[PDB]
């Protein structure tokens, strides 16, 4: 069961545990670079790295995926904009006024998966 | 709504996009620094960094905190642990037989608050 717990006090100012993206690309998502760790393979070319801003965080996001992940876009609540990465092959599946709070996925040569963990508003 | 979806196909090797932790901890939680982020003060000691492998997660985690967080411990489903670090303040909350997915929190001089999503088995 999906949840979250809030321990401690009320003080400081929110940080979130994902910091930045970046993914490789060609066809398919190579790879994807989560606050720097590699997960995937060596192929595509290196995206820039979209580094999050402070309260910063995906609002839309655009994938398209078969058995790998074709390609990946997305939007921030502030209005900034990664990719599209990736090919054209796939089917397209989009999340629409989210926060994404966390990805997992799962990849080897390619970027097989993602799971993408968000609150939907 | 918290949620999960998946996109993309049944191969690879599973990650986590929580990829590290370590803390400074004195008398409490100074800070804690997630897949390299630094979050919180310069006080206290830095403990050494703790990388999850494929696969491998969070499964049950000690807090224990007042207004702020005091001390962090942690075992994974792989039989390591984490910790404990930091001080015998505050009171103790245990969240057992889970899967961490996300730590964000709030911080300032020390770490204030920890709002720990995740999986209740
Ligand atoms: O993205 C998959 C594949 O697409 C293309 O063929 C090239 O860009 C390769 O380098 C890459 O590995
Ligand atoms: O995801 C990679 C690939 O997987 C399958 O072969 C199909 O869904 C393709 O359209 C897609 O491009
Ligand atoms: O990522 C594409 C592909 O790469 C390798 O061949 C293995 O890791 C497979 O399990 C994986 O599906
Ligand atoms: O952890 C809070 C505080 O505890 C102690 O007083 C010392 O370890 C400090 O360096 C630290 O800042
Ligand atoms: O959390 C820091 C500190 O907050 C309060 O002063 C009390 O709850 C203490 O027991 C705890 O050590
Ligand atoms: O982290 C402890 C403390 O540090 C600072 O003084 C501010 O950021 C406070 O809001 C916070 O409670």
């Amino acid at each position: 069961s999906l949840t979250h717990r809030k321990f401690g006090g009320s003080g400081g100012s929110p940080f979130s545990g994902l910091s930045s993206i970046a993914v490789r690309s060609g066809s398919y998502l190579d790879a994807i670079i989560i606050d720097g760790v590699h997960h995937g393979g060596s192929g595509g070319n290196l995206s820039p790295t979209f580094t999050f801003g402070s309260g910063e965080y995906i609002s839309n996001m655009t994938i398209r995926s078969g058995d790998y992940i074709d390609n990946i876009s997305f939007e921030t609540n502030m209005g900034r904009r990664f990719g599209p990465y990736g090919g054209s092959g796939g089917s397209a599946n989009t999340l629409s006024n989210v926060k994404v709070i966390q990805i997992n996925g799962s990849a080897g040569d390619y970027l097989d998966s993602l799971d993408i963990y968000y609150e939907q508003y």
